[PDB]
Formats: C-alpha cells, sequence, structure tokens
C-alpha cells in the first residue's frame, strides 16, 4: 500500500489494511536492507541493565500513554486529561516518578497483552484479571500474592487469565523480581554420566535454588521453589503449596502403554520473568498466566532436543522404523505425544486448547482488530505452531510486525546481575 | 553485533557472524519500524511491467556484477577485468545492451540460486547444469530446448539440477516467456456443481490453454501443455512427450487401501515463471529444476485447502475421530500421506528428499557459507517445513534475510499483460 499496508490470506484471499502500524515508534530490528524477523531477542529494547529512565525521558512517555488512555475513552484533550498530565508532570519533577491510577494500570496491562505480537491467544486480551500488588514490600508478601494468583487462575482446572503487578522500579530504592522463569516449572539436574535429570532448561536456575538451600528431591518432575526478590534485597526460597499446583498425568486414548512413560505436566503456564512497561514505568515483577496450547507441551517441552527430548523412547515403544528419517518416525511419535497431551488435560477437565482451535481464533481476533483498531501486530515466526504448520490457518496469513506500548519486554536474568 | 551481525542456533548454541549482508543494496521491504518478513511478494523488486532498464541505469549494474565476477576468480582490477568493463560499456552505449560470456552466465545462474534466500536446497548450488538457449528464436525451438532439459534433469529418475536460459529481454524486439508456472503441472477445471477437478491452482491457466485449443482430457491429473512465447509473439501450445514425463503412483507401505485413493504426482519440479537477473540483464524465460522435498507434495500440494485438499477422504479411510479437531485427525492423516509420498518415490527409485534430511543439509550449507562467504541470506518463513517444524533443525536457527544479486525474481503473469 502507498501509505496503507495490506496483508493477504493466501488460503482465503482475504485482504486487510493496516493503519495501526503508523503509531509505532519503537524499532523492530530490521532495516530496509536486512530482515531480522527470525532473531529471538534483537536488543532493540531487550531492557538494558543500565539504570532507570530520567525525569526528562520519563514525562514524554508518561504523556504518550495518558493521551492514548484518554483517547480510548474518547476523552482526549479533556480537563481531566489535562489535569492528570499536569499531576503526573509535577509528580515526576518532584518524586522523579509517578503512580498509575488503578484504571490506567488495568488498561496498560490489558494492552501490553493486546500488543504482544508473539501471542496467539490474544482473542482473550480484554478478559484479563489484574491483581494490584504495588503495596507489597517483602518476599513473604510476594509469596502470598503469587499463591493467591495461582489459586485464582487455576480455578480448579477452569483456568482464568490473570496478572499480578508488584511495585514498579525506581532509581535506587530497588527491584522486585521473580527469579523463576515461570511460576510453575520442573527442576533440572546435571548428571556426570552425561545425562540430565528433569528439564534441561532449568538447570542453572535449579543450581541457584540448591545454593540457597533448596532441598532438591533430585527427581524428574520436581516443581521448583519460588525465588522471590523484593525491594532489591536478596531473594528468598518459598515452596508453592502442593495442593495449589495442578498437574496432569499423561496417558494416551489408545496406547495403554503410554501411561508407563511416566509423563506428567502442570496445567498452569505462568510467565514470571518478563517486564511490563506502561507510561515509561517499568514493572520488573509482573507474573501472568493463561492456559496451554497443546503443542507447547507435546512438541516443544517434550520433544525439543534440548528439553525432555522423549522422541526416541516414545518411538521405540511404538516399534517404528527408526533406521531412516525417511520413515517419518519422529513425525509420527510427535502426533501421538500431542494427542495424548490434549486427551489427558481434557479428561482431567483441565483447560487446554489445541493448535487448530487456537490459530483459528487468532485469525478471527486479527479480523476483529483490523476492523476496530486498524490492525494487529503479529509475529508469524511465533504465531505458527511448531507442528503441522500449513494445515493451520495462520501459516497462510501474512502478518505485519511492529512494536506498540504498553508492552511486555525481555529483561536480564536477575542473578547474572544481582549483587551479594 | 556492532557492525557484525550474529545468528544463534538455540538448539545447539552455535553462533555465526554475518558480514555478507553488507554487500546488499536491494531492499527487503522492512523498515526499522515494521517487519514484513511474512509478506509473500513485497513489491520491492517483484519486477514491474514498466519497460526495460536504460543505458544509464544498466551500466552501473553491469559493472557491479563484473567486479564481483572477477573478484570471485581473484582477478579484481585486472587488465582483463578492465578490458571487459570497457567492452560492455561501449557495447551498451552502442546496442543499448550487452552479452554475457558463457562463463559469466554460468556464474550468474549459480549465484542466483546461491542467493535464493527462500531455497532450502542450496547445498547443491554449485552443481547446476546450465543450458544456453540464447540463440533460440521461436516457440518450436523453445519446445525442443525444454524437452532436452526435462530429459536431462529427469535422468531416468536420478534427478539432476539444471536451468535453460533463453534470450534476455530487450527494449522492443520482445520477450521470451514460458506461460506455465512449472514445466510439469496438472490442469484444473471448475465444475458448476461447486467442486473443482484437478489442481485448483492451475484453473485460470488451464482456461488459457483451452482457449488456445488445448484438448483438455477433463481429468484429475492431466499434465498441461507448454504455452511458449518467443520474441514477444503470441504463445503456442505444445504437448511434452509423455515418455518424458515421469510420474509416481502414490501408495502406502502399510495401508494397502492407500493405492485406491488414486494419488499420483510427477517427479520433476521445474519452476518456469521466474526471472533471472545478472548484471542488470533480465532473462524472463529461464526454467530450472531440481528435485522434490516430500512435504512440498504431501503437505502443500495434497493437503492445502486451496489445492487438492485430500485430508477428509484420507481421514475417513483411516476411520479417525473427525468430530473434534482436538483428536488431531488432520495431523495424523498428514503424517501418513507424507510417509506414502516418500515411500512411493523411493520405491520407484525417483530422487526425493525428506524434510529431515533437507533441513539438516541446509544447516550444514549455512555453516559452509558463513565460513567461506561471510554469511548466507535465508528466509526462515520459507525454509522451515510446513509440518513438524520444531523437530527439524532450521526451526531453531536464527536467519538473516537480505537481497543479493544475481537473483531470481517474481514477474507479472504474461497473460495479465501480453497483447493480442
Ligand atoms: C489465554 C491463554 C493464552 C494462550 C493460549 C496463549 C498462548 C501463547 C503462546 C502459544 C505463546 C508462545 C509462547 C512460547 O512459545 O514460548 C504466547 C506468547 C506470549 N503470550 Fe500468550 N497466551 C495466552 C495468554 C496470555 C496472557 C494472559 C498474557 C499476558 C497478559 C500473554 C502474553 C504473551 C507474551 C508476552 C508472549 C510472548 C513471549 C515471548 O516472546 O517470549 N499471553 N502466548
Ligand atoms: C536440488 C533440489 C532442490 C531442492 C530440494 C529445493 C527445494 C526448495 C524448496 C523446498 C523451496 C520452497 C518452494 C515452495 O515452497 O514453493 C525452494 C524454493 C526456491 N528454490 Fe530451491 N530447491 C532445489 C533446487 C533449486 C534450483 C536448481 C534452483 C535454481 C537454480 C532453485 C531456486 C529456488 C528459488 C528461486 C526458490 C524460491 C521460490 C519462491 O520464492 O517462490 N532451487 N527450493
Ligand atoms: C530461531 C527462531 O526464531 C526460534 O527457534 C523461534 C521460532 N518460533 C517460535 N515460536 C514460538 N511460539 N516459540 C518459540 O520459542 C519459537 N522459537
Ligand atoms: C503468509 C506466508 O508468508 C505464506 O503462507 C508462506 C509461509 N511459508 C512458506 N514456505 C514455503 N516453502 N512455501 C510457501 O509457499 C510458504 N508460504
Ligand atoms: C503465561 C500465559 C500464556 N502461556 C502460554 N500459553 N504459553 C507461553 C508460556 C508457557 C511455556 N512456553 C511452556 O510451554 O512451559
Ligand atoms: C525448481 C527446482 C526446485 N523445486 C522444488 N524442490 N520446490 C519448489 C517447486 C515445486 C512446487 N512448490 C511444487 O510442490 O509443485
Ligand atoms: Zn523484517
Amino acid at each position: 500500500g502507498p501509505r496503507f499496508l495490506k496483508v493477504k490470506n493466501w488460503e482465503t484471499d482475504v485482504v486487510l489494511t493496516d493503519t495501526l502500524h503508523l503509531k509505532s515508534t519503537l524499532e523492530t530490528g530490521c532495516t530496509e536492507h536486512i530482515c531480522m524477523g527470525s532473531i529471538m531477542l534483537p536488543s532493540q529494547h531487550t531492557r538494558k541493565p543500565e539504570d532507570v529512565r530520567t525525569k526528562d525521558q520519563l514525562f514524554p512517555l508518561a504523556k504518550e500513554f495518558l493521551d492514548q488512555y484518554y483517547s480510548s475513552i474518547k476523552r482526549f484533550g479533556s480537563k481531566a486529561h489535562m489535569d492528570r498530565l499536569e499531576e503526573v508532570n509535577k509528580e515526576i519533577e518532584s518524586t522523579s516518578t509517578y503512580q498509575l491510577k488503578d484504571t490506567e494500570l488495568i488498561y496498560g496491562a490489558k494492552h501490553a497483552w493486546r500488543n504482544a505480537s508473539r501471542c496467539v491467544g490474544r482473542i482473550q486480551w480484554s478478559k484479563l484479571q489484574v491483581f494490584d500488588a504495588r503495596d507489597c514490600t517483602t518476599a513473604h508478601g510476594m509469596f502470598n500474592y503469587i499463591c493467591n494468583h495461582v489459586k485464582y487462575a487455576t480455578n480448579k482446572g477452569n483456568l482464568r487469565s490473570a496478572i499480578t503487578i508488584f511495585p514498579q522500579r525506581t532509581d535506587g530504592k530497588h527491584d522486585f523480581r521473580v527469579w523463576n522463569s515461570q511460576l510453575i516449572r520442573y527442576a533440572g539436574y546435571k548428571q556426570p554420566d552425561g545425562s540430565t535429570l528433569g528439564d534441561p532448561a532449568n538447570v542453572q536456575f535449579t543450581e541457584i535454588c540448591i545454593q540457597q538451600g533448596w532441598k532438591a528431591p533430585r527427581g524428574r518432575f520436581d516443581v521448583l521453589p519460588l525465588l522471590l526478590q523484593a525491594n532489591g534485597n536478596d531473594p528468598e526460597l518459598f515452596q508453592i503449596p502442593p495442593e495449589l499446583v495442578l498437574e496432569v498425568p499423561i496417558r494416551h486414548p489408545k496406547f495403554d502403554w503410554f501411561k508407563d512413560l511416566g509423563l506428567k505436566w502442570y496445567g498452569l503456564p505462568a510467565v514470571s520473568n518478563m517486564l511490563l512497561e506502561i507510561g515509561g514505568l517499568e514493572f520488573s515483577a509482573c507474573p501472568f498466566s493463561g492456559w496451554y496450547m497443546g503443542t507447547e507441551i507435546g512438541v516443544r517441552d517434550y520433544c525439543d532436543n534440548s528439553r525432555y527430548n522423549i522422541l526416541e523412547e516414545v518411538a521405540k515403544k511404538m516399534d517404528l522404523d527408526m533406521r531412516k528419517t525417511s520413515s517419518l518416525w519422529k513425525d509420527q511419535a510427535l502426533v501421538e505425544i500431542n494427542i495424548a497431551v490434549l486427551y489427558s488435560f481434557q479428561s482431567d477437565k483441565v483447560t487446554i486448547v489445541d493448535h487448530h482451535s487456537a490459530t483459528e481464533s487468532f485469525i478471527k481476533h486479527m479480523e476483529n482488530e483490523y476492523r476496530c483498531r486498524g490492525g494487529c501486530p503479529a509475529d508469524w515466526v511465533w504465531i505458527v505452531p511448531p507442528m503441522s504448520g500449513s494445515i493451520t490457518p495462520v501459516f497462510h496469513q501474512e502478518m505485519l510486525n511492529y512494536r506498540l506500548t504498553p508492552s511486555f519486554e525481555y529483561q536480564p536474568d536477575p542473578w547474572n546481575t544481582h549483587v551479594w
């Protein structure tokens, strides 16, 4: 398009016009000469270790947000609008920061999710539950908030989206951080015999916990303890109450032998290592949760080489011809492993969505966003499922990726920085 | 990287440094604000209908290429180098164009393939057979060349890569074009009963052929006739000799009932609608061929909704639970359909490669290119297979995409333009 970019769906021939990209100022990492669309973390905003924004650079951002917030409630330029701007303005010059009103925080959180270009489950964005933990001051208080969140979101298996927001960052008072990558994950332990017990992706973190005294069960699926850091002080270990951690034993609807594989997984995915930015303010601790898309577990978590990597074993038990990749034994065990995962969760009545339904609703969500918002930033590389790509509708959908704020950003690991 | 960009493999932790991107001048379609990496044909160079380059804009391009060609043979700045430049120079000012020496044409073709960022089979790039058809002047001559190419490349099933290059374009003398999208493809016919017989992707072309008198067999897998245009004159219909068209009846190594599905496909993929650009010169007719990667047929050709879309039928015959997408019946029939394709080709001893071997050799190719060329332009969106993405190594490989020349470009369909 001359000024209005268009994305086409090649399976349905549907075309959409994107104008929403015009309000993006953050950089993508690409240039007119190179495309970095497949790079994991282009440091364009991967959050620096580098201090905190200053009073000068903070007000423009604070304003951009408020202008947007009021424009959404069609009150742009109102006395209220102008009053709030001056409020914050003065509030920043005096205290070097500012506080979001409960309403602005809820709008900011929802939009950080609405703007998450890598999220395929955004059709749910406006149905997020926000828990305000900005009054929290200690690690025990953080533990309590997280426990209440896990209980709420799990809802006995009928998962509900939620996010708990702790105190924003400040010059030096200090940072609240949840050292865990996800609220619920399994430990990983290296074994001199070359092998790795548990989840290989959590080995260096499990080490930290052990260093902090965690009594590791040295098992396969050991739910790790929470390592909470409040007001910049050293983190503390906490054990999430077992009765609060819902898990699902993995079994197959045909292969009774599948059970014996000893496969199990937790039902609540809860990312706790990202950063939420709203009006220049940075919330380094903002754990949030939704529900699983089957492939996340069956394809990536179980079959990723660097993860549990269960493909061989599963393949042996099926007695497949593993002497030639051309037999597609990996592809076959993969489909079964995922049929099991979906079957298991559904039996235990635990909320889960298959990649066919998820991608289907994302196309619907996209159409809703282009109709009501002028577009929808989407990352094709991440939106398309790790298995059966072309049989899902998103594979055939052209997507425009750009960065909007509020947003969720990556941030340095706290231990690769935290002192003493 | 500060000036040197890096791509990481997240499964193996291998990092590579790209410097090769620095010699790209063509635009990708992205900006620092928007990423268009998932857009099919960004008109950045999708070849305009707009005339032909002029003497002025043609020499810079001609030079850039020759400088590169001699630099490759470590003869940059040689008398030969300088002599050739002046040759062409004068040759352009006088005849408004120039002729590539056989050696430059072979180097240009190989590199257009070497630079094809969307091609996963580039490890073979330097083993391409070039057929010089620049002396051709008629459609019958074009037919002969194409027949000799098909015979050569098929090699009785032991496929060999090749490309046949016809006369380059000139101001007005005229264009040589192969109206077919691929040398070998099946016709598509619309049926008032809503359905479509054959390949839905070839309906509008099949119509043209019929309009030109083709005696369509009105079948399912009807090999279309060649519609050749030489020196800008109207195209002519030609029937590729049946004995020259190798096909493979699709059957399964377990499901004897698969045979009865009536599935068949040709063994030689031969793209004939792209444009080859070497030193500013445009070769609008340059059909080229290699061999199939299984998924191209089993996943896209057979299971694409807008293609043969055989998923239901195949699923019924397997008696799968098609009442819920959550049963993953589509994924399952998909794996079987592709096991069949690979099995079938291998039995008939016809060259074919599975997505596991293809992606494996592309990672090796990438490492070879970063070691010897400073990098390798790759399009992640296209390199990752349409099924079982994350279990193949390219899914986990960060890729940098940029445009280098010589290259293969898209060009307008000849009928949506050709006159009388
Ligand atoms: C309702 C259930 C939801 C589903 C099915 C869903 C699904 C997904 C999936 C499949 C991914 C890919 C993650 C990966 O491959 O590692 C993702 C990424 C993401 N989602 Fe959602 N999501 C949901 C809810 C949420 C919520 C409640 C938020 C925030 C309020 C959110 C924010 C994001 C973000 C920030 C990413 C990007 C992660 C990254 O780039 O590392 N999602 N989501
Ligand atoms: C040796 C066998 C080869 C294999 C296995 C192979 C495989 C592939 C695959 C899987 C694609 C994706 C095409 C699609 O999805 O439609 C592709 C694209 C492409 N290949 Fe190769 N290729 C081979 C040889 C060649 C040759 C001989 C040339 C040229 C000299 C070439 C040039 C390209 C180009 C230009 C594209 C991009 C097509 C587009 O963007 O529409 N390939 N190749
Ligand atoms: C290299 C490449 O960017 C990387 O492997 C990406 C691809 N797509 C992905 N998509 C999702 N949803 N999650 C991931 O972790 C990835 N990894
Ligand atoms: C919209 C999206 O770009 C489109 O569907 C792409 C994705 N990847 C692809 N990859 C290959 N090899 N071939 C294709 O035709 C496509 N289609
Ligand atoms: C945090 C709510 C959204 N979560 C989600 N569905 N996917 C991303 C987090 C889960 C993580 N990829 C895992 O498989 O363990
Ligand atoms: C032209 C040689 C390379 N061809 C190839 N392997 N793939 C692309 C062309 C085949 C086309 N996508 C098809 O499935 O019909
Ligand atoms: Zn890009």
